[PDB]
């Protein structure tokens, strides 16, 4: 078997076989040396002694509200702290990207082929004696057993951070522009070739789909008006392919950028909101530029909405998730004197960690109604019946589920949760502890340390035998949460660097793009730099209902 | 018409229409302000006070041979100077890229669509009163007249830098991996979706083609043996599509990564050499790694060859072009403490400026023969008859033409030269002087200043009227060359930033790739770092004939 199977090289050293039974570690720029890159250099030793843990930093950021109130209201300090936040999480992602499901060594095929998700850790070699390399049993535990024992919801566990359904559906809508698994090829392949925030879930992945969705007047997207309300156009009107069961009425077959968004009214709510936002921005730009044609109006509005998206994601969405008292800031300028690569490749593991199915409630409560999963799926008539105003009001008030802490995956989606485990295995993912080390975290030394409790930890000990072969996906959903938090440490520490790269790596954040003229002038630039989840709803939903990512 | 037609915004300021009859300039980060971004900020004044011109910097680098000999022998000083060379040429290229032939404004379509060549300057708007904007006549001079008066060769003008046929064919072979115009779509579109040094001209652009070219044993590429000599396989053997005239016999239809390389025997020479290089590196890696399979051997060899290519291009090719006494260095580590984007998009203007057809001789002289263009083209039996060793020996001694200085485009390729002008106009290229300012060069104030002589200048004045509507491409071929040099100022100052971006922008130059393990360990890494035009030939050509890009 491959001599690197045991993952002998530490501290980001790279393993290479040098014969049938021998390996060499490449310790270049790791700050360590010796056979396994475990002997620290002098400066590294001092740097390690001075580095606070993620849990300590989290503590500081979630306490001393008095201090953060001063910091937030002093622009120079806020920018300084945000610059720290951005740069500290930056160095953790390979960019240009390296490994993928088929390549555990760097290659031009892995670099150049955009159809792959990239990989933060190489796959376990095909000939390793155990699924995780050399540790553990010949087989991993039955995925159904892991699922039922420690993942499935017994009783609904609410998010103590107060995340609502506006948040849950934003997460699903937003991420599905870049997590678009090519099931025809396999779980390691993506259909989102833009690899980030390109708003293809609104505009379509291909030029052909985009043009079918456009009005070709005033830069606008096609639409219909049902009972005086603007909705996306239909499949029949556009010839835009969507996924719908055969029994869905023609006018309820809405066509949008992402083919799967007819799946739930929660996604269609946001699809409709963003469609309206695009056309509203078109109106503004037409007023500013009566001399512009349809093509420039369309393209400029798209860039503006990309900006709006990144703004909202950082300052509202991530802000909410973080629980920080410090106010995070979207400001591309903070990186202009820093070293940063304006590019991104979506990581398979980023997709995996983002399977936040515990967010889902047992029922979807709109107005006076409480809809089951069966009633809610593929049912746009619910959206039209209640209207967007009621949707916002109800979703803002409805609590979402806790993601970490265990046993909160709704039974309705048990198959999807099982698929996350099975596909992790197909893609030959390394263990939880290997991923912890890859992101500068201390490996867990017991199952009890992972969960912070006794019962689930005992089930996992009996299932897996060794903490060193515990798997990433199930660990993220059973991990002990931060105090009164939605997530454990591992979720935040892997998630945040991937998120940063996807957000700040966008071309619009680069110096040659981050200029008023890029966005049709100061008016267009202002739309971006003042966007909020509240202004989004206020501008595009009748009655301007209050909204938030938290129930409060 | 478009209010930006006159290109009012100076110093990298962006023009935007604000109503039918009005514009506004965006002066963000240009170091200037005011309506047209022409009022310098204080620090900019001090910068513009100290900054030497490209001409004086060239002088310094091409004189004081004694001082440079000392400098070249102190690694720290050599590193420091090479770092300056790299970083000064950096800020000039938009990366991530911006404009293209269809987009005079930034758009997601322009950013995300890799089928386009990008544009260093946006196209002139479709409704502008004159081809260049507002200046000059309603029509540009007949391109046939421009070609005949100032471009076409009378007497052959040899390159005073002593560039040879090894250099001319290397230039053609190397650049045709990233200049691959998609004629089906138009001159502003490319088939080279990797946009740089990916060696698709050896391995194929698509995975299907690569797989047809590969042996699937020992990481190797398919080949044939003719008279004990290794050549590329046939179209018949591989099912790899190539461009050949119908009369070319099956045995002479060589299959290589780039579809057009069978059309010129000098291109097939390098295709053969590099194919041999790949299989040689496979042999070396296989004895370093007896445990490795075909796939890893192949992929690692490709990466090594990409590194060899960049090494040779900087240290032999650009070195020769530059005429510098300073020894240029390929060292990715020089940028590790610098702000630099490891990405590239091929610019249409880079393609345009690389149309060095004055380089081509009147005849191709191999051994005792002198082949006309008609005899040379599509004729790979010449390669087989003479052999690679003779090709190298002959091409090493045969001198190429001077590119700048005017009147040196061989008659045989007059239609291609005319196409370069016509396609520049089709793509709505801005003027020579607009491009000069874009690259921090002073505009030319007269045709005489451009050419450094009287006769061609007078012809161009009669054809164009105003120096400010002179076109970029013909200007590069008629421009006053540097003293005893192959090129003038505009060629170098536009060419060098596009070049170093394509070379250093490659992912293998990034910190996570630039490590011995990426290349199979220290042996594979050393192959890259010791590669030269001479070693390429010596390792792969019977007899190890002597070679270089000069003489
Ligand atoms: C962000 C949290 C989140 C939520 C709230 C959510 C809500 C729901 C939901 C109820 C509204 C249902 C019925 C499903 C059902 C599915 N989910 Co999500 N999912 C979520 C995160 C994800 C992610 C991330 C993926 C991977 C997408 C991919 O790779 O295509 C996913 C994959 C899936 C897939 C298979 C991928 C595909 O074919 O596109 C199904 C089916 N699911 N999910
Ligand atoms: C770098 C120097 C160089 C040399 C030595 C060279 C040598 C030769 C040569 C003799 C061996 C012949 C017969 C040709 C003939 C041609 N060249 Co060049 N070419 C060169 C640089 C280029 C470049 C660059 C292009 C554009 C390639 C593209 O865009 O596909 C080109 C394009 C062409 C075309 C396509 C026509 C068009 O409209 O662009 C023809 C035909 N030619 N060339
Ligand atoms: C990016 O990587 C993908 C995975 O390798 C690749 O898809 C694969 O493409 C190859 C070659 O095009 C297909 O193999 C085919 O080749 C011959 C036909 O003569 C047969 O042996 C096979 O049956 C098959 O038809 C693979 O099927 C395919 N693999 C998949 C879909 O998983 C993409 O082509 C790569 N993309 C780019 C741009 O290179
Ligand atoms: C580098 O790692 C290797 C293999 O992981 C180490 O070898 C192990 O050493 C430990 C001692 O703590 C033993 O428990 C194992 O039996 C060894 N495993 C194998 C397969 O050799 C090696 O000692 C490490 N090298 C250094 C210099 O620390
Ligand atoms: C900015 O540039 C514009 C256009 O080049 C200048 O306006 C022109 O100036 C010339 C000479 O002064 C006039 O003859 C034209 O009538 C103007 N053309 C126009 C307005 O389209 C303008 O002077 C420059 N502005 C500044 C502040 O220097
Ligand atoms: C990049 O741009 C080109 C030019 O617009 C696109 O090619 C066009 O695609 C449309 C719609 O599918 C076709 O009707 C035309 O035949 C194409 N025009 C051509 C060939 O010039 C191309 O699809 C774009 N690439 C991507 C990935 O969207
Ligand atoms: C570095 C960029 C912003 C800094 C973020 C700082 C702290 C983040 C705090 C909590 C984030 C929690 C989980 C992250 C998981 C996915 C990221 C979601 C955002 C996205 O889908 O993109
Ligand atoms: C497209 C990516 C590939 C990069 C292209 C590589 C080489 C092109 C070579 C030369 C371009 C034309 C003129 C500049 C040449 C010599 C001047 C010295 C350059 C320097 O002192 O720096
Ligand atoms: C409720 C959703 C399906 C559950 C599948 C039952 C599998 C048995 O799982 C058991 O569940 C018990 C109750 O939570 C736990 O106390 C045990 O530790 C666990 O083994
Ligand atoms: C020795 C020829 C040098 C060219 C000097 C400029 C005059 C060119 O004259 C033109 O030359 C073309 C190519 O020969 C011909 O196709 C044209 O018919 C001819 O008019
Ligand atoms: C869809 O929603 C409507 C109300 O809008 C409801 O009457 C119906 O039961 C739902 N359809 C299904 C199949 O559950
Ligand atoms: C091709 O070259 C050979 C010399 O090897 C010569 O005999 C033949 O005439 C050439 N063919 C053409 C069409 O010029």
């Amino acid at each position: 078997h491959h001599p690197c199977c045991s993952n002998p090289c530490q501290n980001r050293g790279e393993c290479m076989s040098t014969g049938f039974d021998q390996y060499k570690c490449d310790c270049t720029r790791t700050g360590f040396y010796g056979e396994n890159c475990t002997t620290p250099e002098f400066l590294t030793r001092i740097k390690l002694l001075l580095k606070p843990t993620p849990n300590t930093v989290h503590y500081i950021l979630t306490h001393f509200k008095g201090v953060w109130n001063i910091v937030n209201n002093i622009p120079f300090l806020r920018s300084l702290i945000m610059k720290y936040v951005l740069t500290s999480r930056s160095y953790l992602i390979d960019s240009p990207p390296t490994y993928n499901v088929h390549y555990g060594y760097k290659s031009w095929e892995a670099f150049s082929n955009l159809s792959y998700y990239t990989r933060a850790l190489p796959p376990v070699a095909d000939d390793c004696p155990t699924p995780m390399g050399v540790k553990g049993n010949k087989e991993l535990p039955d995925s159904k057993e892991v699922l039922e024992k420690v993942l499935l919801r017994r009783e609904f566990i609410p998010d103590p951070q107060g995340s609502n359904m506006m948040f849950a559906f934003f997460a699903q809508h937003f991420t599905h522009q870049f997590f678009k698994t090519d099931h025809k090829r396999g779980p390691g392949f993506t259909r989102g070739l833009g690899h980030g925030v390109d708003l293809n879930h609104i505009y379509g992945e291909t030029l052909d789909r985009q043009h079918k969705l456009r009005l070709f007047k005033d830069g606008k997207l096609k639409y219909q008006v049902i009972g005086g309300e603007v909705y996306p156009p239909t499949v029949k009107d556009t010839q835009v392919e969507m996924i719908y069961p055969p029994h869905i009425p023609e006018n309820l077959q809405f066509a949008v950028g992402q083919e799967v968004f007819g799946l739930v009214p929660g996604l269609m709510m946001y699809a409709t909101i963003w469609l309206r936002e695009h056309n509203r921005v078109c109106d503004i730009l037409k007023q500013e530029h009566p001399e512009w044609g349809d093509e420039q109006l369309f393209q400029t509005s798209r860039l503006i909405l990309i900006g709006e998206t990144i703004k909202i994601v950082i300052e509202d969405y991530v802000q909410h998730l973080s629980g920080y008292h410090f106010k995070l800031k979207f400001d591309p300028e903070l990186l202009f004197n820093q070293q940063f690569q304006y590019q991104n490749r979506i990581a398979s593991e980023f997709n995996t960690l983002y399977h936040w199915h515990p967010l889902l409630p047992d029922t979807f409560n709109i107005e006076d109604q409480e809809y089951s999963f069966k009633q809610f799926l593929y049912n746009n008539s619910i959206l039209l019946e209640h209207g967007l105003t009621q949707f916002v009001e109800s979703f803002t008030r409805q609590i979402a589920g806790r993601v970490a802490g265990g046993r909160n995956v709704p039974i309705a989606v048990q198959a999807v949760a099982k698929a996350s485990i099975d596909q992790s295995r197909e893609m030959k993912y390394q263990s939880l502890n290997e991923y912890r080390k890859r992101f500068s975290l201390k490996p867990y030394t017991s199952f009890e340390e992972l969960t912070g409790e006794k019962e689930m930890a005992a089930e996992l000990k009996a299932l897996y035998s060794d903490i060193d072969v515990m798997e990433l996906y199930p660990a993220l959903l059973v991990e002990k949460p931060r105090p009164d938090a939605i997530f454990g440490e591992t979720m935040v520490e892997l998630g945040a660097p991937f998120s940063l790269k996807g957000l700040m790596g966008n071309p619009i954040c680069s110096p040659q793009y981050w200029k008023p003229s890029t966005f049709g002038g100061e008016v267009g630039f202002k739309i971006i730099n003042t966007a909020s989840i509240q202004s989004l709803i206020c501008n595009n939903v009748k009655g301007c209902p209050f909204t938030s990512f938290n129930v409060q």
